[PDB]
């Protein structure tokens, strides 16, 4: 509808609709996290300083993320980004630890932003259990592995890295 901030990229909503319903949801710690999960079918797009991408999601599913970036870990940085956006019971099972980050006040961060700083402290127990997939037609964009080095044979699943800038998809 318009345009809000996550993670260092503004996303924006360029198709379809959601509506919140909460779900009681067990962390990689078996820690209960209240999660308002978004429900439908949305696309989006993501911009950041060192990095774009198109954002295509379901219900706690991310179903293809294509990322632009200035290097790999300004690619990986928007990838977390997606991963945790996503809601994805794989992303919520892959926390390690119990979550009680604050902000400057004494205040909990809402149980998203619990995520995003998590993983953005240190993504490597996500990508390694984020799940792979063979991908075939390289000719438009190409995989990234786990370990966020480039793969014209595998990908992290749902994932890919455009040989162009994004302005196609975005206009
Ligand atoms: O425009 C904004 O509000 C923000 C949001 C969207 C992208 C940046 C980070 C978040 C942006 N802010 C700024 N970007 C930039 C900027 C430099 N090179 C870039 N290349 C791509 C890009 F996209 C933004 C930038 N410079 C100063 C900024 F202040
Ligand atoms: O839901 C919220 O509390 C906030 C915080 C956590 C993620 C977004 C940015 C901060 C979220 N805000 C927004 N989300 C959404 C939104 C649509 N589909 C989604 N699927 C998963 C998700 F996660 C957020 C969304 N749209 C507009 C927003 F403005």
């Amino acid at each position: 509808s318009s345009s809000f901030s996550f993670g260092g990229f503004t996303f924006k909503r360029t198709s379809g609709s959601s509506v919140k319903k909460e779900e009681e949801v067990l962390t990689g710690n078996l820690q209960t996290l209240k999660i308002r999960v978004n429900e439908g079918y949305e696309e989006f797009t993501m911009v950041g300083r060192r990095a774009t991408a198109i954002l295509r999601k379901a219900t706690r599913r991310l179903i293809q993320l294509i990322v632009s970036g200035r290097d790999e870990q300004s690619i990986a940085e928007a990838i977390i980004v997606a991963m945790v956006f996503s809601q994805e019971d794989c992303m919520i099972k892959a926390v390690r630890g119990d979550l009680n980050f604050v902000n400057r006040a004494n205040q909990r961060l809402n149980p998203m932003h619990q995520l995003l700083r998590h993983f953005q402290k240190d993504a490597k127990v996500l990508f390694q259990n984020w799940g792979i997939e063979s991908i075939d037609n390289v000719m438009g964009m190409i995989g990234i592995l786990p370990d966020m080095t480039p793969s014209t044979e595998m990908s992290l699943r749902g994932i890919r890295v455009s040989k162009m800038g994004l302005e196609v998809l975005f206009q």
